[PDB]
């Protein structure tokens, strides 16, 4: 689903929208997913 | 995606883990899944 918000995303860029907020959109989404890697490795510490 | 990671933690409290264990992973959770739903709605938000 986080590879829909990058395509929508992009889609976006495509048609010439805000860049302001296309912008802190993807600074967002790249918070979030190098959030959810750290997610990841918390609950996958719990088996090794 | 985030789905995954709601279903690990789910897993971990089926496995004995109690939420007072899992409430820094709960609340690092839930704040992604709202992150979602407001990076959602700004998508929608340029399309408005």
């Amino acid at each position: 689903n986080l590879a829909a918000l990058r395509s929508e995303l992009q889609a976006l860029r495509r048609e010439g929208f805000s860049p302001e907020r296309l912008a802190a959109l993807e600074s967002r989404l790249q918070a979030l997913e190098r959030r959810l890697a750290a997610l990841r490795s918390r609950l996958q510490a719990l088996r090794g």
